[PDB]
């Protein structure tokens, strides 16, 4: 039901955490691992990793020009309450949709961008030269996440618990979205992140031939994306030391506990969350920060209109600024509401196929992400029993359902419920707001 069922997703995610670290056992899981001291940087042959600096990586390009969060943000936009989701850049199909939040379209990975292919390979120590630029993007990207939250909201420096879990959540979604560049699982197609996917085709390339020194990765390039099973493998192995040059800058906040529990120990697993599920409880989040904020504007334009003995005239100036504000509302609403209804019809599509899909079945997919959505899915339909067209006895049949389930939408205010029935007053895409549906008409 949409409206006490456990919520498991976290659960879950340590089930493919194990699964990926066996697998990478059997194969070069050991001869992954790696260190940033060990790599050579801008053919330099002469401590603490939160001293990473600018030196310590392998940027082509001049001073100043180099770092990792060059030319991310030109408009101030990464974390402003209202800044609207947009489509990828695909030109190809434009059937397949899935929208890009601000803070992955602005991320720091510039350096990662403008890579010099030779000078990380050359040296023949590829394995330990990736792991610096991945740690110095991890870093500088969280350092910017955490100043770009508070200047975009004007934070004053005691800042509330709610607003510290919710930077806690973005450097872990960073985290995450940062495992898939690297893996090549990331949905979001773009002029600057297919040069980037590139340059990793040809380190991983050269890191293939690097450990070869039998081959427990033959026919690697052929997979999609090409070396899918070395990726995988080069994050288990190093997947900690990238959050930890992360932690480097989570330990200046306050709060230790919820959403913050990792910022001085352990490891998130976000990291094995689907891209597109991450994406959504994201969307439902900044949703509610945009409704909140729009419905406190018509609590004050519309307060006069509310009393039978306000002071609201129906031609006068309150009722004119309550009724143009209750439009600014409905238009608002209205846009967003239409991602939703892409967004949804997405989820319940690929979670009907995989509880049909057999062993020797398949719908074909052609999605970037449709195995691992569909196999996320099957190992969620076997735990909680729901495998047979009928069970309406889950919450995670539907999107609102694992919104309700995973989802952190405590900053919508009165329109709280994201699915209709089960038409109701409490839904949050309510065109005319219960509340305020005859102060809008003074």
């Amino acid at each position: 039901p949409c409206v006490i069922y456990p919520a498991i997703a976290n659960q879950m995610a340590h089930q493919m955490h194990e699964d990926a670290q066996t697998e990478a056992s059997k194969r070069g899981l050991a001869k992954l691992r790696a260190d940033a001291k060990q790599g050579i940087y801008k053919k330099n042959r002469k401590s603490n990793i939160c001293n990473i600096t600018l030196q310590h990586s392998n940027d082509s390009r001049n001073g100043n020009n180099g770092g990792a969060c060059t030319g991310k943000d030109g408009n101030n936009e990464r974390f402003k309450i209202g800044t609207e989701w947009k489509i990828g850049e695909k030109v190809e199909t434009t059937d397949t949709d899935a929208y890009i939040p601000p803070r992955r379209q602005h991320m720091c990975t510039s350096n990662l961008e403008n890579l010099n292919v030779s000078w990380v390979t050359e040296d023949g120590k590829a394995i330990h030269s990736l792991l610096g630029d991945v740690q110095l993007a991890a870093k500088m990207d969280a350092d910017e996440i955490i100043k770009r939250y508070k200047k975009h909201n004007t934070l004053t420096d005691p800042i509330q618990q709610k607003d510290q879990e919710s930077i806690c959540r973005a450097v872990r979604y960073s985290f995450a979205d940062l495992g898939d560049i690297i893996r090549g699982r990331d949905l979001w197609e773009h002029g600057d992140q297919t040069k980037l996917q590139g340059h990793l085709q040809i380190i991983f390339g050269k890191i293939k031939e690097e450990i070869k020194k039998n081959d427990k990765y033959k026919g690697d390039e052929k997979n999609n994306p090409p070396y899918k099973q070395l990726r995988e493998d080069w994050w288990e192995a190093n997947r900690h030391q990238v959050w930890r040059a992360m932690q480097c800058e989570l330990k200046n906040l306050k709060k230790s506990n919820g959403d913050c529990h990792y910022n001085s120990r352990g490891t998130p697993l976000d990291d094995y969350i689907p891209q597109r599920l991450r994406w959504m409880v994201e969307w439902a989040e900044w949703f509610c920060k945009m409704q909140s904020q729009e419905y406190d504007k018509l609590m004050k334009q519309c307060s006069q209109c509310m009393s039978k003995g306000g002071d609201c005239r129906k031609g006068d100036v309150n009722c004119t600024s309550c009724e143009q504000a209750c439009e600014e509302y409905k238009k608002k609403i209205k846009k967003w509401e239409k991602q939703w209804n892409k967004i949804k019809d997405k989820y319940e599509e690929l979670y009907l196929q995989a509880k049909i899909a057999f062993a020797g079945t398949s719908f074909g997919g052609g999605d970037r992400d449709y195995q691992q959505m569909v196999h996320f899915f099957k190992e969620l339909q076997k735990v909680t029993g729901d495998t047979t067209l009928g069970d309406t006895t889950s919450p995670y049949s539907t999107a609102a359902g694992y919104i309700h389930q995973e989802g952190h939408v405590d900053e919508c205010t009165e329109q709280t419920q994201f699915c209709k029935n089960r038409e109701d007053d409490n839904y949050t895409f309510k065109d005319p707001p219960p509340k305020y549906a005859n102060a809008c008409k003074c």
